[PDB]
């Protein structure tokens, strides 16, 4: 608060210091005439190379870049005093992307709406710099900066470009540029890896220690299509994936279409591997697609459907089998309480309106195990009694990252549960439509019919081998009769199945599961912020490096209450969340082969009653239709 | 972080100060060895009159006195050095309800569910209070606190209970206790008026200033029943109001019941006014009930229909029609796609499940003017150029609270907007249905029919005045036939008005008001941030009292900055949120008084099909039911 620089228009405080590179320092600092924010570049140890004509010259390059992903750089300046040039930059207020996934909800991956803002922007904003010459080579978490936008969506932003003329980072490196048009992609792939993951793609044991020497033949390592590889024993094997880990919160629609892109961007040979314009181009591919959302019923998952706004139903419906395993052909749907149906011609666009709460059904005539939700099971890290403040600032992002994913999970499940309760609920009423459309067209016969024996009888009664055969007509004329008598009959048997108290009541839906009532998920939510402010506190005291003897009692209880929070939380999860999710689950199995087999029997008894219905009217014209002159 | 005090087991720091009061402050405080935070109450000034007896005989009745909604007092301890006696009570994280309302969004009452639950725990809490014998005569938004339960959810909990013996808010007191098993639910009712509505109930122009002589007589008017007495002029009227203002957030619903509460709990007379007896036993009846949400679709209205679990549905429909004032008769309804049919025996525990996002529509025969969402128009308050910080700190909570409003309203109208979107989508659907209905119905005439007059054709084939009887009824058979060749294709004519491109298309819901992709709630609230937190730092600058230049001059700049977020939040409002509402409105109109001409087309069309098929099931029973031996 009482040291600080100045320049002709603007000023900061020394202890506003926002980064840190070993060119220059930037600190947070205000335009003195208006009091408006800016970031603000200072060069210390600058004196031994700077060229006046050549480093101002490049700098009006950038002066005039303009786009909504690229950092501005609004000024120029020259420092009071010290006579050091000063930049004067957009004050991005919500840091960096690496600021964000330190954050422990992205302890295993963005959320699937922010990891596409980040491709669309990081994309979007380099795309732009190639296009007018400048190159980054080094596109990092760190140097990609973020801004709530006007429409409160984030919008990022890039920054450190063009900075290795005058003069990146080692977790990002390409196999030849360890101890060039392609070479900025690799960093990008393990970027988009890292906001997807949570974790980045190449590791061994140690790390990037003094024992990163593996690293390097892991990063030249290239085996297949690989996108990670991850030793877990000390001077140990390296197992390989082409593939998303299970923690990884992004749907199966986006990985099926992400993974192709980090694999072809993460590899050697530079003639085997993608440019920006095939990568430009696969990239947009997936930015400039709709997601429809399926629940599938039957098997009780859901999905996001990527499809193109112009794709035509009949892609639409291969797309669903990719997922759901469904056949185009049987592929049932629902929405908003009624049976959905799709022309092949119609488009994208033109489909309904979903959402994860409300979401396009599937049913199937075919059966179908039922798989649930499909979860990594990770288990609480180690608290030790050690005082350490790093490795206690490093164990509290991990302990409470699990906890949100055991959080996420916890709500998932509830929406799964909950969608389950409504699907099921929409089909009963909907297959108690088909039972009681029957009747209907059952009327349609058994009246006519039994109103056209009663004629035959009155034909024999106004007005021999004719006699015999009026008679022969009027038995199997009874004798469709006979068939529709157990007709009419064996469907009172659904009627019970499907009526309140029946075979095939929901009643279980409602009284098996965990309700949003139950409120567990935002009971577990209390915890993780007891422990996530612990977690930021622990992150302070990193900073601090040394401690007070009445601090360190403190960070002393307080950790120890992070694992009470965790262990009381993670209880919770497993013998409440969990076990009455598999609960429901279980019963759910049961009354999906149950209603199958409805579903099967009440078609045959209306195949049936299509066949009598044939029989009626092909004979209410035998005698009916005779002639004279 | 220099100074403060300590007992045997607990600790506290004098600038760790959370409340005030002359007997006492109160101070956050650590047990020492285990490091878990309490409130620590120390009392300065005490010297005169402290009797070691009675003062701590006293404090024995509350050390054990455990309930929800009561602050526990764990023990009492004696300071190490100054020798005061030390309270140690509940640490109470949140701070008090006070707290609450001075938050911008409670500039206009708390919401529905937060206001139950102070409701319920201030209600709760005191009648345990009063069945230990204990009383309060006070209850006060400040001595009211407020933690955050386990499921998340509030828990308020009161003190400053059993003071008055040893020795209360002049804003909250009595018609003679100005200048008793009844006095304390005045207080009571000013506190839940002012939590439901934003601010108190009875107040002069200059307030309780030194011109706080106009309140007396505006509290001792005690005018009919009503709740509210304001003079909006210097010297001038008071006006009264036995209701809620419009600003108030809360249902339709629960007002109706709460205003009884307040208005009898908020009078002079004591033999007139009730007793904690009369005053618990109507308030549990408030928080017993369950909530219905009903969509009167017809007007464009969401409602809430505070409905007893073991009420029949025949209450139902009267409730409703107390909001609606649609006759149980006329009340239909539709859920989740589909027509709903209530029988009256039916208890409100099994309705089904509603929330304002899928509520239970409301449609009628009869036709009803759309009133739409009916709001308060506020108009931003003054922005001085004068520099002070109480009435800079004063301005900010207001400015910002009416954003808080319109981005309130700019919600509910989307609401609104999204529900009619979706219950007009089903409504064509399902009178789409009844057209097709029709159909069945139909052919169940004509083809029995146009069969029927060729069996009295068939009869004059096989086989005079009798044949002159036959033509008759052949003609009159056919004349049955006349009036189904017009009602056949009169009913196509609905056809097109249903199906797409007709007259009756929901083409405008989606392309006339606003959307969730608009994203117009999501862009104010982030002005709205801006504004917040500005007026939380005006409200810092008012406890600091003087200011640093520099500093002078960023509150001089961000004061003029929270005007602006202020009038371009509002424009959007108004010139975008509102105006495309109104659009949206205006066409709703047309579409009801033209869908409500085909319900009542369709219906006789199907009223006269109805005809039709007596008359045929009759006359098929003419010549064909004669007799001879
Ligand atoms: C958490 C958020 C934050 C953190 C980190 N960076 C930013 N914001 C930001 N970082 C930027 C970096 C650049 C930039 C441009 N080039 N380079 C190159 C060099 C890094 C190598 C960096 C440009 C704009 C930038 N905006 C904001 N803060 C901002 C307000 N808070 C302060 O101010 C702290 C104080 F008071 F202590 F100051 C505390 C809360
Ligand atoms: C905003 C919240 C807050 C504010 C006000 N009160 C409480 N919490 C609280 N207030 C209580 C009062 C009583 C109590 C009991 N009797 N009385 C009578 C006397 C009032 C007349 C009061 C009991 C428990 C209580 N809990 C919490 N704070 C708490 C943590 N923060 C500090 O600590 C500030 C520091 F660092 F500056 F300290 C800053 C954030």
């Amino acid at each position: 608060s009482a040291m600080g620089q100045s320049t002709s228009n603007h000023l900061w405080l020394l202890s506003d210091i926002l980064g840190q590179g070993a060119t220059a320092n930037v600190f947070r600092g205000r335009h003195k005439k208006t009091g408006d924010l800016f970031a603000i570049k200072v060069f210390n140890n600058i004196s031994f190379l700077r060229p006046v004509d050549v480093q101002m010259r490049e700098f009006e390059v950038l002066k005039k870049l303009n786009h909504k992903n690229i950092v501005k750089l609004f000024a120029i300046e020259e420092e009071t005093t010290t006579r050091h040039k000063v930049l004067i930059m957009e004050f991005c207020p919500c840091g960096s992307l690496y600021t964000v996934l330190e954050e422990p909800s992205n302890a295993y991956g963005l959320p699937e709406s922010e990891f596409l803002i980040v491709l669309r922007d990081v994309v979007g904003g380099m795309n732009h710099l190639r296009e007018n010459g400048i190159v980054h080579r080094d596109i990092k978490p760190g140097n990609i900066m973020r801004v709530i936008g006007e429409d409160g969506q984030s919008v990022y932003k890039l920054t450190d470009f063009g900075a290795a003329r005058e003069l990146g980072t080692e977790e990002y490196l390409h196999p030849d540029m360890y101890e060039g048009a392609t070479v900025d992609l690799w960093s990008i792939g393990v970027t988009f890896y890292h906001a997807a993951t949570g974790s980045l793609p190449f590791r061994p044991f140690e790390g990037p220690r003094r024992n990163k020497e593996v690293m390097y033949k892991i990063i030249t390592g290239k085996p297949s299509g690989a996108i990670s590889g991850v030793q877990k024993a000390e001077n140990g094997p390296i197992d390989w994936s082409g593939d998303m880990p299970v923690s990884c919160s992004l749907s199966r629609g986006l990985q099926v279409l992400l993974t192709p892109v980090l694999a072809n961007i993460l590899e050697a040979d530079q003639e085997k591997c993608w440019g920006f314009d095939q990568f430009f181009a696969e990239t947009s591919d997936i930015l400039h697609r709709m997601v429809i959302h399926v629940f599938s019923l039957q098997q009780m998952t859901a999905h996001k459907i990527y499809i193109h706004s112009y794709n035509t139903a009949t892609i639409f419906h291969e797309l669903v089998y990719k997922q759901t395993k469904i056949i185009s052909s049987n592929q049932e749907l629902i929405y908003e309480g009624r049976r959905l149906v799709l022309e092949p011609g119609r488009l994208a666009q033109h489909f309904p309106k979903t959402t994860e709460e409300n979401p396009i059904f599937v049913v199937s005539r075919e059966p179908l195990n039922t798989i649930g939700l499909i979860y990594e099971k990770i288990s609480l890290p180690k608290v030790h009694p050690r005082y350490d403040l790093d490795g206690d600032a490093s164990m509290a992002k991990a302990i409470t990252g699990v906890v949100c994913y055991a959080c996420r999970i916890a709500s998932t499940l509830l929406l799964y549960q909950e969608l389950m309760r409504k699907g099921i609920r929409w089909l009963i009423e909907l297959i108690k439509d088909d039972y009681n459309e029957t009747v209907h067209k059952k009327t349609e016969v058994v009246i006519t019919l039994d109103f056209c024996i009663r004629n035959i009888e009155k034909t024999v009664k106004v007005y021999a081998a004719e006699l015999g055969e009026i008679s022969d007509i009027h038995t199997k004329l009874l004798r469709l009769s006979s068939s529709q008598g157990t007709i009419e009959t064996s469907l009172q048997d659904i009627d019970s199945r499907l009526s309140p108290g029946g075979s095939l009541a929901d009643a279980w839906a409602h009284q098996e599961g965990t309700h949003p009532k139950d409120r567990n998920v935002e009971k577990l939510q209390v915890l993780l912020n007891c422990m996530t402010e612990i977690y930021y506190q622990f992150k302070k005291d990193k900073a601090e490096r040394r401690l007070a003897y009445n601090e360190e009692q403190i960070h002393k209880f307080d950790k120890q209450k992070l694992y009470y929070h965790a262990t009381k939380a993670m209880t919770h999860f497993t013998d409440e969340c969990v076990k009455k999710y598999e609960a429901f689950l279980n019963k759910s199995e049961e009354w999906i082969r149950k209603m199958l087999h409805l579903r099967k029997q009440l078609l045959s008894l209306t195949n049936q009653c299509f066949d009598i219905e044939e029989e009626v009217s092909k004979y209410q014209e035998y005698t009916n239709e005779l002639q004279e002159t």
